[PDB]
């Protein structure tokens, strides 16, 4: 039984202002290197406790032990998303239906049927990429999220956004980075509830109407076509729970709609855009992903059956979320009193908190190389230890777009290797944005066409 290791606190305002920054996980993983596998974090009226290393990470994984929480900003995130499969509780009755009305949906096999969609938007990408003119350059986080929003939007609501046709940012990003803002930031508030920020709350109240707004038309939308569609929109209106035989009420109807359109293409527009990242900054891994893409994908279009071909490629996107998972923590409750790793007593109710990206550099797991992008440590994925890489949180609370996320990313992946070199033209140094998930800002490349036709 031991003391737990916290940071420098501020009278009453206990650890807050540690994290007053725009990066507050980075500034987290510092606290990690310095404190180790765990430390108490307190803010005026909460207390987390945050899990670095594999050994802790293993017990807060065991589903009779502790069971998902809702972490601070994902509270504030359900004043406009509510009790949709993010931020629903466990024990919620709107979770296990839900789960089971949209997990066949979401399946490896469904992913055959959403494949087509899938490459008719990176199809969409590739030919932008094609036109720039000599002098200009990519903007890599932008056209990736270009991407990802269409293709959730296309797969799952039948519904386009038709991102590749603005310039301009489309107004539900606008609301939907401004909800998301507001809720990261009310976490740096001591008293979130004061009347000083009523003008906080009455602007987000005019984002949550934005998307609401996008939700009546695409809903509008496909009462207006009828229902010749089996995607993600068919089943939450018409499918029906089988332990309980009921259908979604439309309340729970219009929040799964916001949840799946957020976190149906955020953290992906992440991770495409750390592969890249990391695939120019590691020309020799780019050129043997550049080698698979080229011999797998020798039709004009990719197939399903060629995509799951690039072995290589799912490497280097999993060897991404080792190092920047874009979902960067998650959080747990002790079901019970208990006691963590031999060491750290713990009341039922207690938060854990998974700081994944410093999991992922568990020297004792990974070895002592733990910074550098090798997608060979994922040629064995067997070999890994159980719950030593968590990029897709855990057990029945684990994603449930897994199988989607990592289609799309392949198949875009291998598209891009297949048609173009990349030039990294400004030596761009990482700089890690913030907005509850991580993504890489500023990040620009240069393209040369290998003038391969579609
Ligand atoms: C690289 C891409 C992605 C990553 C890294 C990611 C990560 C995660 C993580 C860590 C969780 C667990 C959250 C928690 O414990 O509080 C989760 C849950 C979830 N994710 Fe993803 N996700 C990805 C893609 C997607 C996609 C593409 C979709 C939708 C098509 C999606 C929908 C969900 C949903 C609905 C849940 C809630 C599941 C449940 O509680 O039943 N995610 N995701």
């Amino acid at each position: 039984i031991k003391e737990m290791p916290q940071p420098k606190t501020f009278g009453e305002l206990k650890n807050l202002p540690l994290l007053n920054t725009d990066k507050p996980v980075q500034a987290l993983m510092k606290i990690a290197d310095e404190l180790g596998e765990i430390f108490k974090f307190e803010a005026p009226g909460r207390v987390t406790r945050y899990l670095s290393s594999q050994r802790l990470v293993k017990e807060a994984c065991d589903e009779s032990r502790f069971d998902k929480n809702l972490s601070q900003a994902l509270k504030f995130v359900r004043d406009f998303a509510g009790d949709g499969l993010v931020t629903s509780w466990t024990h919620e009755k709107n979770w296990k239906k839900a789960r089971n009305i949209l997990l066949p949906s979401l399946s490896q096999q469904a992913m055959k049927g959403y494949h087509a969609m899938m490459v008719d938007i990176a199809v969409q990408l590739v030919q932008k990429w094609e036109r720039l003119n000599s002098d200009e350059h990519i903007e890599v986080p932008e056209d990736v999220t270009r991407l990802t929003l269409d293709t959730i939007g296309l797969c799952g609501f039948n519904y386009r956004f038709n991102s590749f046709y603005r310039d301009q940012p489309h107004p539900f990003i606008t609301s939907m980075v401004r909800a998301l803002d507001e809720a990261m930031n009310k976490l740096q508030r001591a008293n979130p509830d004061d009347p000083a920020y009523d003008e906080n709350k009455r602007q987000f109240q005019e984002d949550i109407k934005v998307m609401n707004d996008l939700v009546d038309k695409i809903i509008a939308d496909r009462k207006a076509s009828g229902e010749q569609s089996d995607d993600l929109l068919t089943h939450m209106l018409h499918g029906k729970d089988p332990e309980t035989g009921e259908p979604l009420d439309d309340e729970n109807i219009r929040y799964q709609i916001i949840t799946f359109l957020i976190a149906g293409h955020e953290t992906t527009s992440g991770l495409l855009t750390f592969a890249l990242y990391f695939l120019v900054k590691n020309p020799h891994v780019l050129q043997k992903a550049a080698e698979e893409a080229a011999r797998v994908l020798v039709d004009p279009v990719p197939s399903y059956k060629q995509v799951k071909q690039l072995k290589y490629v799912g490497m280097v996107l999993n060897e991404a979320l080792r190092l920047w998972p874009t979902f960067p923590a998650f959080s747990l409750y002790a079901k019970e009193d208990t006691v963590l790793g031999g060491e750290y007593p713990l009341e039922k109710g207690d938060e854990l908190m998974v700081l994944i990206p410093q999991l992922h550099r568990d020297k004792t797991i990974w070895g002592d190389d733990v910074e550098e992008f090798r997608p060979e440590r994922f040629e064995n994925p067997s070999a890994i230890p159980q719950h030593a890489f968590k990029p897709f949180g855990n057990g029945q609370r684990a994603c449930i777009g897994q199988q989607f996320a990592l289609h799309e990313a392949t198949l875009v992946l291998g598209m891009m290797l297949k048609h173009f070199d990349f030039e990294d033209h400004t030596n761009y140094e990482l700089d890690i944005e913030e907005t509850l998930t991580l993504k890489p800002e500023g990040f620009v490349i240069k393209a040369k066409s290998k003038k391969i036709p579609l």
